[PDB]
């Protein structure tokens, strides 16, 4: 697991259940290419989005789908969704854990990366 | 005002008004002494809690009544106050604001700390 | 202003001055145009973006050049920029402050949305 | 464990290592009664302060010393430390999840509360 998602619920103080996130990577045009994507657990993570042979270094951008997440709870939030963009791998392998933190009209990321 | 006071609402994005604010300093004893108090106005803030005169170097505490404030819009909150603490220190410049920005089982506070 | 930013340091317990942030519309093909750019102030803030006759309803990308901030700091950071999107809603209230508080490996923004 | 606490350190991206956490319970005369205490691991979690036949109904405060943890890296942080205080167990055993953020002017906290 070089790549893990973690998401936290500041209403209800708890895990966040069922949010989507698509993970892109930036390709020599300058596009965004789809790279792995799901949806957190009842443990408000998501694991196994990629493997170490596939994570190769990169611009990433994690797309954490805030807006699906409250209206599928019917309240009408603030955002689209919340971007981490970040370069990772530049020095060799990594393993990154973004967290995130939600509110209806705010949220909070923070990653944690260690070597392994 | 050596010291300010600014509450947010991360739910309604929105000022939180009307949220009671204690000052506290403490004194010899380790005790905490009263020192000012008021509550937020429309757009959030407290203003005119004390004067550089009165506002010494020393250890002080900022509680926010957050139950008080979910409780009045019908929620239920996890923490019975948040409470900032802090020392004021001459060296550095030379006007405070406490921030704090308010979920119902979060809350963040940060210091800008600046200079006229 | 309909649209204000606002970005905060805390590291140094400091506005967040001569950050460069650009604000972009979604166009009907789904790409992201340039709609107003800028650097915050010496307050942390960026005023006069747009006027209410430009602001019409759709949706907005605020990019925060967090990158360049902490690099002239002499810090590495880990985030590329900080982006915030959301729908501007004539139904709700009038006036949009987007507020982001940097850290090297964190960021947070929250919406306040309110009517003069 | 009915109670953990879990830091993380916004700056290097990583757990907060070594942070010393205080645990008070109000007592009948008002006052705090020191409860439990320990120091988060390395990976910035604090396991084993309490049991569920001792960790019953009250308010609590958990203190996190954030000036020391700072201070012992060299750094001059600007608050005392950071405190949590929340009603537990009120309506039967609870597990929660102290978790914080920390920047030298800055931190955030949230609680995740289960039902076993
Ligand atoms: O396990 C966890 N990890 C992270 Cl990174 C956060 Cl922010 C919160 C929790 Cl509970
Ligand atoms: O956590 C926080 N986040 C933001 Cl965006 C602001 Cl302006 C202030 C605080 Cl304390
Ligand atoms: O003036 C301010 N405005 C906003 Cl919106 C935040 Cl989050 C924080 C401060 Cl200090
Ligand atoms: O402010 C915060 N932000 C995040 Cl991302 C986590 Cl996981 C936890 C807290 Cl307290
Ligand atoms: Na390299
Ligand atoms: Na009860």
């Amino acid at each position: 697991c070089p790549l893990m998602v973690k998401v936290l619920d500041a209403v209800r103080g708890s895990p966040a259940i069922n949010v989507a996130v698509h993970v892109f990577r930036k390709a020599a045009d300058d596009t965004w290419e789809p790279f792995a994507s799901g949806k957190t657990s009842e443990s408000g993570e998501l694991h196994g989005l990629t493997t170490e042979e596939e994570f190769v270094e990169g611009i990433y951008k994690v797309e954490i789908d805030t807006k699906s997440y409250w209206k599928a709870l019917g309240i009408s939030p603030f955002h689209e969704h919340a971007e981490v963009v970040f370069t990772a791998n530049d020095s060799g392998p990594r393993r990154y854990t973004i967290a995130a933190l939600l509110s209806p009209y705010s949220y909070s990321t923070t990653a944690v990366v260690t070597n392994p």
